[PDB]
């Protein structure tokens, strides 16, 4: 009534005529009743139902025009945006200037959808308010009669749910300026044993030494990386890795820290030639030391190996089945190729990294040593074991015969960068790498070096 006409004055500026004539209908109700001394008739009702059907048809059609008009701008931009995306890969590319315009046009449609929605709703509220006022002031029933007429001609039933979702989808393309990060680097350097400490102290200031929670304080023992490499009498695996053969496997049994360590890593490296397009892999499974000799024989089955892991329930069966397939393959090769402990690789690793920072990550391998594990010269070193027991991690292994050990003259410094595009690596790294402490050099194999050095007499190809 009064609150309905006062709020009606808050209509959209541009559209004043297209809007409901509430005042004109409120006058028709009060003027006809005053004339008939507060009484409504069959004649007055049919004439008032005419006025309402005139305004309903006026609104329904305008809204059927503006609805198609705003849907036109949508079709036009949906098309232009879909073609812009196609042009991202083609010879003619779309610059950032293009997306700025597309966004500008969407913002304009957003304004229109808003105005269309505000109008449809304001009008429907008016019709509801006028029918409610008529049925009150007269004893005539018009609410369910007129509802049939409103439902047959809906402008208010517009969901906009799909339009809004589409506008956001299109706007996101303009926001993401198309269809929608750093650079890695790994360098190895030789370090002369005179600089191991100086270099360690330098790195220390910037990056802390990575210490694993060893259930006890640090001991030199805790940095030892011992790896027993396997090959046969004919040194098949060595030649394969040496000639960089496609699919060339290298088998090694690794343990971290001192002799107290019971968890042994059964590792395998598969070489993949660049022509395949596939990268080389490294795969491993953990094994208790008390089971190693028995496993390599075939006596300790793969199903026995992983029985505890299956029962533990921590790992998904898919992963377990892959680890089982791995162990099975490693077990097959050891037997079929008659592999035996051939050469031991030892070195101490000091890692340097800031927690949750990968911009710079350094590692230093020191006391690089290759020891004989074979029986190719008649001398049984292992004594039917997977490693010799006359040595531990007790470098420089003085007890060993001079011809069984190769104490490598240098240390290896590995610098792993992850530099975000546009930015540079820290100046401290650039200064260190360019200093008298490190020498530039490419990666080498401790297995190949060990076999070629210690088994010089057995090998024909020496790099």
């Amino acid at each position: 009534g009064k609150f309905g006409e006062h709020l009606s004055k808050s209509l959209i500026r541009q559209y004043s005529y297209y809007y409901i004539s509430y005042d004109d209908l409120k006058t028709e109700l009060e003027d006809n009743l005053s004339k008939n001394n507060g009484q409504w008739t069959q004649e007055l009702e049919t004439d008032f139902l005419e006025s309402l059907e005139i305004e309903l048809d006026k609104v329904y059609t305008f809204c059927k025009v503006k609805h198609s008009e705003v849907f036109r701008r949508v079709k036009e931009v949906q098309e232009q945006v879909q073609h812009t995306v196609r042009l991202l890969d083609s010879n003619n590319p779309p610059t950032q200037l293009d997306f700025e315009i597309l966004e500008e046009e969407l913002s304009d449609i957003i304004a229109d959808v808003h105005d269309l929605a505000k109008f449809s709703r304001l009008n429907y509220t008016g019709f509801q308010k006028i029918i409610k006022k008529h049925d009150k002031k007269t004893g005539f029933i018009l609410k369910p009669v007129f509802q049939v007429r409103l439902d047959s001609k809906p402008f208010f039933k517009e969901n906009y749910d799909e339009l809004v979702v589409k506008i956001s989808q299109l706007y996101d393309i303009a926001r993401t300026s198309g269809r929608p990060n750093f650079v890695r680097q790994t360098t190895k350097y030789w370090v002369h044993p005179d600089n191991i400490t100086e270099l360690k102290l330098i790195i220390l200031k910037h990056l802390p030494v990575l210490v694993f929670n060893t259930n006890k304080e640090f001991e030199r023992e805790d940095s030892a990386i011992t790896s027993i490499y396997f090959d046969n009498e004919n040194l098949d695996l060595y030649y394969g890795r040496l000639r960089k053969d496609e699919g060339a496997e290298a088998h090694r049994l690794r343990w971290y820290g001192g002799m107290s360590t019971d968890t042994i890593f059964v590792e395998r490296k598969t070489h993949r030639e660049d022509w395949t397009g596939e990268k080389s892999v490294k795969a491993r499974f953990a094994l208790k030391e008390r089971h190693v000799n028995d496993f390599l024989k075939g006596k300790y089955t793969v199903d026995q190996v992983f029985a505890k892991m299956r029962k533990e329930g921590k790992k998904p069966m898919n992963e377990i089945e892959n680890l089982e397939a791995l162990a099975s393959e490693i077990q097959y090769v050891m037997l079929k190729k008659k592999l035996r402990p051939v050469v031991r690789s030892f070195y101490n690793r000091t890692a340097f990294q800031l927690p949750g920072d990968a911009r710079v990550r350094i590692s230093l391998d020191t006391e690089l040593t290759m020891v004989r594990e074979d029986n190719f010269d008649g001398v049984d070193r292992t004594h039917k074991n997977w490693r010799r027991t006359d040595i531990g991690v007790d470098w420089p292994f003085k007890q060993l015969d001079d011809k069984d050990i190769c104490r490598f003259p240098y240390a290896v410094l590995e610098v792993k960068l992850q530099t975000q595009l546009g930015q540079e690596p820290p100046e401290w790294v650039r200064e260190l790498v360019g200093s008298h402490l490190v020498e530039p050099v490419p990666k080498f194999s401790k297995f190949i070096h060990g076999v070629a050095t210690l088994l010089n007499d057995k090998v024909d190809s020496i790099p």
